[PDB]
Formats: structure tokens, C-alpha cells, sequence
């Protein structure tokens, strides 16, 4: 099992050309790019073929560009938006060998019926589907375990992706997320592992679920969700491509750069690598 970086993780005290850096020196396999604030960043001083190039003469390879950001339930203008930055992440990922494009639902305080939150959930996934065949590029739905995300349990996303039924059309698993809205493990112990597109490694402080917040989370193993089940089911079902660690927490911002991407890695590595080989 490959490892990779999110970089959420030093989202406050580190930039792309640094978490490159320091990944790679650190054995890193992948990384997780983020298209709302690090890879803009980046672009200021820098060419997408500057970095198509660091790629392609360095060990690190990029996984995924960090979501598209609530594209189920919009209006025509939402929508709008939310076809044209999908349109524009195509080429990003043609450019540097990007593999998959992470897919946010929509969060709000709207009451949305969950056949509404289905039909149009799967309706969209479809439409990207057609998108992104061209480009060989997978789409890997994130729930997220959060009270006022329209899909924020691990058995409602699985049904979006089983419906949509599409070889490019999957999930992330995210155990804050898995936890965060107390997903059943037995719906994971049940699901197809090729589904399972990207795997995110975390903790979180033991907060009630409906309480919990990206700012709980704690190093993978530090913290209250049975990572021993989440990897003993992905284990289980066939899942073993690759782990990526992501992390939202302030405390963790007082850290170097490195200080966070090493202890990144070593938190997750001890915990995975009792049920996987890396």
C-alpha cells in the first residue's frame, strides 16, 4: 500500500513547492493537491509544466486534486459552476498525470429529502462521468461526517455510487468522516473494495458524533475511532492501493513543515502497516 500526503495537513505552515519537497525526501509515494488555495499558490511564481516536470523527474507522483467543491442539489447557476471548474480540473490532470478529482457534496442548512439528495447526486456524478471518460480520469466522491453535509454517511454515498454505476465513479473513505456521523462498519464490511477509490487516515478527539468537527481530528492512533476496524474491513474487502493522511488541526499548524509531514508519516505507517504491507 503506496503513501500519500494531503495538504491540509500543513495548510497553515507549509505551500506546495515545500510539501513537495519534504515529501519526496521523506519516501512519500503521492500527494493529495489542493485546487482552492495551494496549487494557486504555487502557480504565482510557477508553470503547471514547471510542475508536470518536478513529477516527472522526482519519485512523488500527484493522486488527486482536492475536490470540487458541493456539486449535488444547486441551481442552474451552481451548476454552472460546478461543470466549468470540473471542465477546467480535466486539463489540470491531463497536464500533470493526475489520476483522480475528489468530489464534495453540498453542505447546508436546507432540509433536502434524501431521494432529492440521491437523484441529483447521481444525476451530476453521471454528467462528470461523461466528462471525465476522454480523460481517463476518476471521480471519488467524499462524504463527509458533518450534520449539515446532504451526504454524511458511508452506506448513502455507497448507494449514489452503486446507482451511478459508472468503472470511474467512486468513493472516499475518510475515517473522521466514517466516524463522524456513525457510519455502520458492517455496511463497509459489505461494500465492493474496487468502489473504494482513495482511503484517508486520521483520528479525532471523542466528541459526541453530530459535535465533531476537521478541527478534531488527531494523528492517526492518537485519537477514538476503531482504526483497527476501518482496516481490518478494508482488508477484508480487497482495498489496498493507497493511504492518505489529512489532518485539520490548529495545534498541529505550531509545527514545521517537516516536523508535520514526518510525523504525518510515522503516525500512519505504525498504524496501517499492522494490517497492510507498505
Amino acid at each position: 500500500m503506496k503513501l500519500c500526503f494531503n495538504e491540509a495537513t500543513t495548510l497553515e505552515n507549509s505551500n506546495l513547492k515545500l510539501d513537495l519537497e519534504l515529501c519526496e525526501k521523506h519516501g512519500y509515494d503521492y500527494i493529495e493537491i489542493r485546487t482552492m488555495d495551494k496549487l494557486p499558490e504555487y502557480l504565482k511564481d510557477h508553470s503547471l509544466d514547471d510542475l508536470a516536470e518536478y513529477f516527472q523527474t522526482h519519485h512523488i507522483k500527484p493522486l488527486a486534486l482536492n475536490a470540487l467543491v458541493f456539486f449535488n442539489n444547486r441551481d442552474e447557476k451552481g451548476h454552472n459552476e460546478i461543470i466549468t471548474e470540473f471542465k477546467g480540473m480535466m486539463e489540470t490532470c491531463k497536464t500533470l498525470g493526475v489520476k483522480y478529482v475528489v468530489a464534495v457534496p453540498l453542505v447546508t442548512e436546507q432540509k433536502i429529502v434524501k431521494e432529492e439528495i440521491k437523484k441529483s447526486s447521481v444525476d451530476v456524478l453521471t454528467e462528470l462521468s461523461d466528462i471525465a471518460e476522454p480523460y481517463g480520469v476518476k471521480i471519488a466522491l467524499e462524504f463527509v461526517g458533518h450534520p449539515q453535509c446532504t451526504v454524511n454517511t458511508f452506506e448513502q454515498a455507497y448507494e449514489i455510487v452503486n446507482t451511478v454505476n459508472r468503472d470511474n465513479v467512486g468513493l472516499v473513505l475518510d475515517s473522521f468522516h466514517f466516524h463522524a456521523m456513525g457510519s455502520n462498519i458492517e455496511s463497509l464490511k459489505q461494500a465492493d473494495g474496487k468502489k473504494i477509490f482513495i482511503y484517508h487516515i486520521d483520528d479525532t478527539e471523542d466528541f459526541p458524533i453530530g459535535f465533531l468537527t476537521d478541527e478534531d481530528r488527531v494523528w492517526p492512533g492518537q485519537g477514538a475511532i476503531d482504526l483497527d476496524a476501518h482496516l481490518s474491513a478494508l482488508k477484508e474487502i480487497g482495498f489496498s492501493d493507497v493511504v492518505s493522511v489529512e489532518l485539520f488541526r490548529p495545534e498541529y499548524y505550531k509545527l514545521t513543515a517537516e516536523e508535520a509531514i514526518q510525523t504525518a508519516k510515522k503516525t500512519t505507517v505504525d498504524v496501517v502497516s499492522k494490517y497492510f504491507s507498505m
